[PDB]
């Protein structure tokens, strides 16, 4: 039981609690930060750099155990650290966990990042598993990189993982993903772009928004990466593309287990900035049955700023996601930057789809902020939710990954 009613009072009692002691040294920036937890673990990642935010120093992907820390607050405490070789290689890790590890699937690039140089990009992915209890001298048990000898992908050219965490099915994973498709081989009718109440849109904006300039020789499609443990001794990986409902260029994307189903949020780095998430009705084919949120959104620039709903050329927002609470009355939670055209002001957010209940403001109005991920879970049978929270430091011109804990209120006063 948590507070169902629309409240001014402050009941939401956010926590700061804090994976790594680098994360706090000066003289380096933290940048691309990765959270997921599942069944009383979590995988992490960031990338660490000398001085600007760049000269990339060190890629950390690690795992561990989400536990009471002594005072019946959650924290983080890590269990098992990996570091790639060369940071400057290893792009958008996308974390799942099965059967005591974690697996964390990763672009190779010696072409910077994949999504900004698509057409140079191989296309090569890693997949490396973390044992979240390892052994004194475990060897492979504790890391190990497992063979990918196939990536099924169909009609595109290349594909990769794109969002922080996805889900298990059994035997399966489900990392979310994105498809580059030749932007020649798109099909794509300009009806379908509703412009209806939206005089300056014109009817080729929605399919000129699917790539991120209008030119562009790619468009992005999301959609899930599968890999079944269970399909021979070196898996394949099968791209899954999400249906064409409410149609968004492909971004950065979260599968997530809530109360026994999967929900499915996509960011919203276009004309559509109204939250883009939902229950998944299919896995495989991918449909999600998109909510009509009418209450939040996120900031973007000019073109495309918060609250738009009219089709624009525009490749901007920020990934804000929100976790799912209770699906009886579908309420969800998450981190939403208060602000319409610049990244500022993080207020923890729980909401309805036409009504905002409740929000606590974990800085200050001018404090610039940037990507949210908030995962919800059961500590004694309390509902709390970690977000991870990059807060800018204008000042000190520095991003750094702020976390904080926050119990869902049972009463309303
Ligand atoms: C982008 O791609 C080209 C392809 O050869 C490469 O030369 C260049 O290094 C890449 N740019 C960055 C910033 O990595
Ligand atoms: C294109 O889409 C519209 C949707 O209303 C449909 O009426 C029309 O028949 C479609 N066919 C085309 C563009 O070939
Ligand atoms: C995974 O692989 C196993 C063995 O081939 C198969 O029995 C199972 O149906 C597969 N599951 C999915 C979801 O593809
Ligand atoms: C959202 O609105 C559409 C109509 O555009 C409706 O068909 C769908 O059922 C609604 N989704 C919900 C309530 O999850
Ligand atoms: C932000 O955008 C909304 C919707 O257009 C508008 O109502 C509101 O006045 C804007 N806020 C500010 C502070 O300009």
């Amino acid at each position: 039981n948590i507070c169902l009613q629309k409240t001014s009072n402050q009941i939401l009692k956010p926590k700061l609690i804090s994976t790594l002691p680098v994360v706090g040294q000066s003289g380096t920036c933290i940048t691309d930060p990765l959270l997921a937890m599942d069944e009383g673990y979590f995988a992490y990642s960031h990338l660490e750099r000398i001085g600007s935010c760049g000269v990339s120093k060190q890629r950390i992907i690690g795992v561990g155990e989400v536990l009471d820390r002594g005072d019946e607050v959650p924290s983080l405490f890590m269990t098992n650290v990996w570091t790639p070789p060369n940071p400057n290689t290893v792009y958008h890790c996308s974390a799942v966990y099965n059967n005591e590890f974690y697996y964390v699937l990763c672009a190779v690039s010696t072409v910077g990042d994949p999504i900004l140089n698509s057409t140079y990009w191989s296309g090569s992915l890693m997949m490396t598993r973390l044992a979240v209890k390892p052994k004194s001298n475990g060897g492979g048990y504790n890391q190990h990189q497992l063979a990918l000898r196939s990536i099924e992908k169909g009609r595109y050219d290349k594909v990769m993982p794109y969002g922080p965490s996805g889900i298990k099915q059994g035997d399966t994973l489900y990392f979310p993903a994105v498809g580059f498709l030749v932007r020649t081989e798109f099909k794509y009718n300009d009806s379908n772009c509703p412009i209806t109440k939206c005089q300056y849109s014109k009817p080729e904006n929605c399919r000129l928004s699917m790539g991120i300039r209008p030119n562009s020789h790619y468009i992005l499609r999301s959609g899930l990466l599968k890999y079944n443990l269970s399909d021979g001794e070196n898996p394949k990986v099968v791209f899954i593309e999400i249906s064409d409902q409410r149609l968004s260029i492909g971004s950065p994307s979260k599968i997530y287990d809530s109360l026994g189903q999967p929900v499915f949020y996509q960011a919203s780095f276009s004309w559509d900035t109204m939250i883009k998430f939902g229950d998944v009705l299919t896995v495989n084919p991918l449909v999600v049955n998109w909510r009509n949120n009418t209450v939040i959104s996120r900031p973007g620039q000019s073109q495309c700023p918060r609250f738009n709903t009219c089709p624009e050329i525009c490749w901007e927002g920020v990934y804000n996601d929100a976790f799912l609470i209770d699906r009886i009355n579908w309420i969800s939670a998450g981190v939403f930057l208060d602000s319409n055209q610049t990244a500022e002001n993080p207020v923890f957010t729980v909401f309805k789809d036409n009504e905002i209940l409740y929000r606590a403001q974990l800085a200050s109005e001018d404090t610039n902020a940037q990507k949210t991920i908030t995962n919800c879970f059961l500590l004694k049978n309390k509902i709390w939710c970690i977000s991870l929270v990059e807060i800018y430091d204008t000042g000190d011109n520095v991003i750094r990954p702020k976390l904080f804990a926050v119990k869902i209120p049972e009463q309303c006063t």
